[PDB]
């Protein structure tokens, strides 16, 4: 029993995070295989942020002026590329610790662990998601640029997301690992729109399924809905408007409980116009939505 | 900016998992030197758990019977003692990947991140704390007992806990590493009272100062109040009472936002008394207390 926004162990994470130095620009770089993946506004200087022409600015770079440290030991770079919105610096030693991984972009809504990183080392691991409007509302202060998010998969990391950038609002935008960003956002210090964000309706009732599993049930009443009214509702409360797609990824958590999905809509629906009247569920006072249905399977059945 | 529930990377917390078999029960193991550290209630079926007289239990056990795995590799056993409510497994091999570590007891209202494990193996790593009575808002699974909580000071781990057991309530109980429950649970199935569990004053406060550094200011007001006459709204809203150790404490999160402890004390009396009228502090709807003053410096600091 009990429900936490758990994050993914971070060990395999921790032994490929490396940092990367440019001039008198410090970030972190992920170290898998013998290439080092880093933001590219690691040859930046805070003036050249404002309007940056990051081929014009890489013209300047050779080899030799990035550095690449791991723990102690200095990396040889002995190559160097951009790739969309990130540096490979190919270096002469394969990461010994380069566990099995992937690089995949995640689709809004997904959650993923974050391991933030200052200097190449690791200061915390927490758990998020990827925005409707592909923001994530991380904890990063400046220096934490290339920390990565990631899944794991039994032993296989699947890399996800590439810190690069905070936006005035104090949300974060960054890339997959292939340096393409997530969203509309640029490697620019310019005024970004981030967009409205939507509350993620399939995480909520995946999030409401793992309460009654755990025992807090006083949200559930006598009614339901159709999808089509459910969205009704939802629409009126930025809430994403949720399909059959949805409805049967609920369906394990669904026969889990022995509560039908639009049941939980109906539920949901009255929990959004009457609100929680001062009560919680699962130690929340409102409605959470970072928790997919694979997530609350996962937790709720001690996947390793 | 951004702030949140953040555990330490757990890397060097993964490396000294075991997975510990004693006849048909199967548990996790803290594995540091040649010392396997596991809940002495491995030794019992659930039969035994209603009433066990562990040291005539541990009487019929040798140490071919305490089966020990790391990863897919056997430990041989060779000496078992038990300390308090946890048997001391000596293994003819140290663990290799064993961090610098120290055993602590920490203190009621002391944050610490938990690395959950099933059959040795690392599912999913939170933050929590220890409640004022002596229980944590865990999240575990039978098979989950061994798992540890800890927290990390640069390179040295300190163990503070290690799972136990669930109480009908849901929360759950253990002990700090030399075996000795935290509060007055005893590792026997039986009714156990967890006590009235009160907020704990000093996170919270500390907690209001990260929102008012990230960015969160509408709770800040134009009022003032003393430790007594904040002590008499702590009291009826089942609150710690506050001390001038605490206040202390706050002082350098007092000092980085030019707020008076005092002052913040009168915000908190108002959210008391008031409510959030809807309103969120850091994406919540209601007071957080899992934050120590220690905790809100380091995250908004990036300490690795
Ligand atoms: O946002 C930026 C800067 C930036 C500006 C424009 C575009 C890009 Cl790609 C990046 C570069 C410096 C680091 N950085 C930061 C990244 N995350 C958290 C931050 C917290 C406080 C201060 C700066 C932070
Ligand atoms: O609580 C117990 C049992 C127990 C009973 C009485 C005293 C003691 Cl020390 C332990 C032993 C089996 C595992 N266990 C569990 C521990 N954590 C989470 C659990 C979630 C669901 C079911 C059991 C859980």
């Amino acid at each position: 029993s009990g429900f936490r926004k758990m994050a993914f162990p971070s060990g395999k994470v921790e032994g490929c995070m490396v940092q990367v130095t440019c001039g008198t620009t410090t970030l972190n770089g992920l170290w898998l295989d013998d290439v080092v993946y880093c933001p590219r506004h690691v040859i930046c200087t805070s003036e050249d942020m404002l309007n940056p022409n990051y081929e014009d600015l890489l013209i300047r770079k050779s080899n030799h002026n990035f550095l690449v440290q791991a723990g102690n030991v200095q990396l040889r770079v002995i190559g160097h590329s951009m790739q969309n919105c990130v540096l490979k610096l190919k270096v002469d030693t394969a990461n010994p610790k380069t566990p099995k991984y992937k690089f995949v972009r995640i689709q809004p809504g997904q959650t993923f662990s974050v391991l933030a990183c200052y200097n190449g080392s690791p200061s915390g691991v927490y758990q998020c998601a990827m925005r409707p409007n592909f923001t994530i509302k991380g904890s990063f202060l400046n220096g934490s640029c290339g920390s990565v998010g990631f899944n794991i998969d039994y032993d296989c990391v699947s890399f996800c997301y590439m810190h690069h950038m905070e936006l005035p609002t104090g949300v974060h935008a960054g890339t997959d690992l292939e340096g393409n960003f997530y969203g509309p956002f640029v490697d620019r210090q310019t005024a970004q729109a981030a967009g409205t964000d939507t509350t993620i309706t399939v995480n909520v009732l995946a999030w409401l399924y793992a309460a009654v599993i755990n025992g807090d049930r006083w949200f559930l009443n006598r009614f339901t809905t159709t999808l089509n009214d459910f969205n009704l509702v939802a629409m009126k409360y930025n809430y994403e408007p949720l399909t059959q797609d949805h409805v049967d990824i609920l369906g394990p958590l669904s026969a889990q409980t022995g509560i039908a999905v639009l049941d939980m809509c109906a539920s949901l629906k009255e929990l959004l116009q009457n609100g929680m009247n001062g009560r919680t569920i699962l130690g929340s006072a409102l409605l959470e939505d970072e928790f997919t249905p694979f997530d609350v399977v996962r937790q709720c059945s001690g996947v390793t």
